[PDB]
């Protein structure tokens, strides 16, 4: 039973009756050491601890109060328990429930497009600015190594000239998921879709949350188009150009993050390496 469990264990303790007791928790599937399945008596719980060494990159007031503000929207599963001290959510655990992928988003448009639409066109006031620049700087902050990926001054820069495009054509400020990995997208065995993790939720420009979107799940060409022709309305204007930056953007970001995450003990391999070189890529295809 590691630190991380035992602190789980403890917490949710908090929602039980005098008879239940916690029985198990054991460590779900994926690429973080962040999800965990607590079974409790007479309950099942889904456990994301998010919290460790991200107290400045997620700030768990910001995301408590946008769990309560996005609620009505419908689109997330059900929170129990949202710890501000360790930043631990607990949610409800949906049996038999299937976890969507790069191929089986691209089979549900139908739906997806929509609750973009639903989200971007929200008009809540989410708690949080993102700024994907200064949130390069946080990373670099709380990386102790030598940056271990290549050429990165000249490629640094690079990402930092594109600030001055971005304001150019104007940054637009909505609620926005932050990190549409398809594995955020979970369906109910009765058919309700809904989209998780909302962890890094913040005021951006959508064209942040479609490139997301689209890199994540690796859309062709005719997927992108296909999506946008769905997802835009008056309420939700389309720029392939900001969809393009965002994508160098996020790429340069996750990258980062990886490094910090490999230095608090976990092992992703060449996932940064590979993000960092399509970041590279992405550089000169838009130049
Ligand atoms: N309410 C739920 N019921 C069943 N599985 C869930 C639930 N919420 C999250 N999960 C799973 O846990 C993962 C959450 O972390 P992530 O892998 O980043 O999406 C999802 O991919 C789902 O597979």
């Amino acid at each position: 039973g590691s630190h991380m469990e035992k602190i789980i264990k403890e917490k949710i303790s908090s929602l039980l009756s005098q008879e239940e007791e916690v029985l198990s928790v054991e460590q779900l599937g994926g690429m973080t050491n962040q999800n965990y399945l607590a079974k409790t008596t007479n309950k099942q719980y889904i456990v994301k601890f998010f919290g460790k060494g991200t107290e400045k990159l997620i700030n768990r007031q910001d995301e408590k109060y946008n769990l309560e503000l996005l609620k009505d929207l419908g689109l997330d599963v059900k929170n129990y328990l949202f710890d501000i001290e360790a930043g631990i959510k607990v949610n409800e655990y949906i049996e038999s429930a299937i976890t969507l992928d790069s191929t089986s988003i691209k089979t549900k448009f139908d739906k997806i497009a929509p609750i973009l639409q639903t989200i971007h066109t929200s008009a809540k006031e989410l708690r949080g600015e993102f700024a994907p620049f200064e949130e390069i700087k946080k990373y670099e902050s709380l990386i102790e190594e030598q940056i271990p990926y290549a050429n990165y001054e000249s490629v640094r820069n690079a990402v930092f000239s594109l600030e001055k495009r971005l304001a150019d054509l104007g940054v637009d400020r909505k609620s926005c998921h932050i990190d549409l990995v398809p594995e955020n997208f979970i369906e109910s065995p009765q058919g309700r879709l809904y989209l998780i993790d909302w962890e890094y939720s913040s005021m951006n420009d959508p064209m942040w949350d479609l490139a997301a979107l689209f890199l994540e799940s690796e859309f062709t060409s005719q997927e992108e188009e296909t999506f946008l022709s769905h997802y835009e309305s008056d309420q939700t204007p389309v720029s392939h150009e900001k969809i393009a930056i965002y994508k160098i953007l996020q790429d340069t970001i996750w990258s980062l993050w990886t490094v910090y995450k490999e230095e608090q003990g976990e092992d992703f391999g060449d996932y940064g390496v590979n993000r960092y070189q399509r970041a590279v890529k992405g550089l000169a295809s838009y130049g």
